[PDB]
């Protein structure tokens, strides 16, 4: 009905990437803001097609909302939820981290999103601060499903084998075994994100015996650089998440029962 509702203006560039760029778009009439992921297909047909399919089946408060997409020649346009607060990455002070109560709150929200995804059979495969966005009220939302895939269909689990992710956040089994369960891998990456939030640094370049940092952790030398800055309660949770054997690694239902996870720390928003 309203004559100019379909027109959007490109205000600025939110972030560039290998496949393309994401820009802020504002509705001409309503001034509603949305992020537009512009991926130049000419440079991937297979990748982007799957990303749209996965986005179409997602609906959760801790997952970046999908509004739709447009073909238009050889350029895909993904209309997504605009998260005013930016990336979690920018809330992590180098070598410091952030206040423990804020990290706990962000972690709770991250667990909520991951539980949702896993419940519908999808694994993200690239969880890291750069892909965890914040809205106006600092609510965390999982974004970028370009590397995501379905690991459970018709109630039957499919073991994964493709090398996906970012080295500092990837689980050790991804580098050691041919096949592996999807869920423990996302749990591990959430553990590395927690470490980053509480220490402002990544523990190792990759989870392999060759990395001195990784071997030290296995030998329980928690008096070293990253771990010494954390505090026993959350550190005990990390000891359960960053376990090399994925079969022995803590599951999300048990993380929800962890002492630190349920420790009162935060305070609500001043004057709601
Ligand atoms: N999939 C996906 C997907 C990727 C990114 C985004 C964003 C996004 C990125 C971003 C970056 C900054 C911080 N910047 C903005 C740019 C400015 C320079 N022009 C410097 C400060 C502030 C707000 C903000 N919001 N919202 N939704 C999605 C979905």
């Amino acid at each position: 009905a309203v004559p100019f509702v379909e027109d959007w203006d490109l205000v600025q560039t939110l972030g560039e990437g290998a496949y393309g760029e994401v820009q802020l778009a504002v509705n001409r009439v309503t001034e509603e803001a949305v992020a537009v992921k512009i991926v130049d297909m000419k440079r991937c047909p297979e990748n982007i097609k799957k990303e749209i399919c996965i986005n179409k089946m997602l609906n959760h408060e801790n997952v970046v909302k999908f509004y739709g997409h447009r073909r238009e020649g050889n350029i895909q346009y993904l209309f997504l939820e605009y998260c005013s607060g930016g990336e979690l990455f920018d809330r992590i002070e180098p070598d410091i981290g952030m206040p423990e109560p804020d990290a706990q709150r962000f972690f709770h929200q991250l667990m909520a999103g991951v539980v949702y995804l896993h419940g519908i059979g999808i694994t993200h495969r690239d969880i890291k601060p750069e892909n965890l966005l914040l809205d106006e009220r600092d609510n965390l939302k999982i974004s970028d499903f370009g590397l995501a895939t379905v690991f459970r269909y018709n109630n039957r689990e499919r073991l994964l084998n493709k090398m996906c992710g970012t080295l500092p956040y990837v689980a050790p089994e991804l580098l050691k075994r041919r096949e592996f369960h999807a869920e423990p891998v996302d749990v591990w990456s959430c553990g590395i994100v927690l470490t980053a939030m509480l220490a402002g640094e990544l523990p190792w370049d990759q989870p392999s015996d060759s990395c001195q940092e990784y071997s030290d952790w296995k030998e329980k030398k928690t008096y070293l650089n990253p771990w010494k800055k954390i505090d026993s309660a959350p550190l005990a949770l990390l000891h359960k998440i960053l376990v090399e054997n994925p079969s022995a690694r803590i599951t999300i239902p048990d993380i929800k029962k962890d002492r630190w996870y349920n420790k009162p720390l935060k305070k609500g928003a001043k004057r709601p």
